[PDB]
């Protein structure tokens, strides 16, 4: 047996499927995106979290022909059902660093967009520091193709010191996002608070967005819309649901 040709027959046979977590203003009210989320519907283990393949996809070599056809698949899913979707409607995507590394992202974008009408969504990249530091030209020219497209970029993982805020502006990023490891700590502990306004302290340097992941209490909500986090995600909001759940929810929010 081959771990790497099951990855391949199960993209040949369509197992990856799209989930989608939605995003929140912090001030609350309808739905203001999704983040996707790809899912492995495998017919004798069920339902597969990303977590628990996709670095072995990544080592594998396959996890930017995964990561087309999910991005394909969203496509399929929503382009048909703009009028379910306000305006500037966020779709997310998690990149892999190797997908950072080819200009093939500009299409695969510029494709997805395509889908829907002009200027109706507004598609959000996220990457990790790493991809700044460890950058070339590639880089120099991919985030400035993706930006000229309207492709937003959000950045996981980072330092919020002045030598991180020198990739940050550099690269022109747009979003922060807030680990839910620190939103888990609200009320708790103070130096988990301390980080939390850094974070906080770095966006309004650079005007930058911030979602943060993970709130799931009415107290954590409001510490974050107090600060002014911008988007909120996590199981107050929502756990990732399948297209059908999606489209049942944005229904009775389109009212």
């Amino acid at each position: 047996a081959s771990p790497s040709s099951e990855l391949r027959r199960a993209l040949e046979a369509n197992e990856f499927i799209p989930y989608y977590q939605p995003l929140s203003p912090g001030q609350g009210g309808r739905w203001i995106g999704v983040e996707v989320l790809m899912r492995w519907r495998h017919p004798r283990e069920g339902l597969i979290r990303p977590d628990l393949f996709i670095p072995f996809a990544e080592r594998s070599g396959l996890i930017v022909p995964m990561t087309r056809a999910l991005m394909r698949q969203v496509a399929e899913d929503l382009g048909g059902h703009a009028g379910k979707l306000e305006p500037g409607f966020h779709i997310g995507f998690n990149i892999s660093a190797t997908h950072c590394h080819e200009l093939a992202l500009v299409d695969d974008c510029r494709e997805l967009l395509a889908a829907f009408p002009p200027g109706h969504i507004t598609l959000v990249l996220e990457l990790t520091e790493r991809e700044l530091i460890e950058s070339s030209e590639v880089t120099d020219r991919l985030f400035d193709e993706l930006h000229a497209l309207g492709v937003k970029i959000a950045i996981d993982d980072f330092g919020t010191g002045h030598s991180s805020l020198a990739y940050l502006r550099k690269f022109q990023v747009d979003c922060l996002k807030i680990d839910q490891s620190f939103v888990a700590r609200i009320g708790i502990d103070t130096l988990s608070g301390h980080i939390l306004d850094s974070i906080v302290e770095l966006s309004a340097k650079l005007d930058l967005d911030i979602v943060a992941e993970g709130v799931e209490t009415p107290e954590q909500r409001d510490y974050l819309a107090a600060r002014g986090v911008d988007y909120l995600q996590g199981y107050l909001i929502g756990r990732p649901m399948p297209l059908e759940s999606l489209l049942s929810s944005l229904t009775v929010q389109e009212q």
